[PDB]
């Protein structure tokens, strides 16, 4: 359905760091699941500050892994609040 995760990461550094950081958290290979925010999909190779959201640290994601009746596996983030005191756009 929409198998949602909560774990937190950097926001200047890597969000598909989610495929490393998951693992222990969804006990699923990160690896067709490609990595994404609200649906919209993201770079592994860039960060937060890259994609979406310029704030500061570590955010906490709301990350869901998407496999839609056999859709291309999504990770998405639904949720990013910096550490706590929630980021808004």
């Amino acid at each position: 359905m929409a198998e949602c995760v909560s774990q937190a990461i950097d926001i200047n550094e890597p969000i598909g760091n989610l495929k490393k950081l998951l693992e222990p958290r969804l006990q699923c290979s990160l690896d067709a699941h490609e990595i994404c925010l609200q649906d919209i999909q993201l770079d592994p190779d860039r960060s937060l500050f890259d994609q979406g959201v310029k704030t500061d640290g570590t955010v906490q994601l709301s990350v869901q892994v998407i496999s839609y009746q056999g859709m291309e596996p999504k990770l998405n983030i639904l949720e990013i609040v910096k550490t706590a005191e929630t980021v808004e756009w």
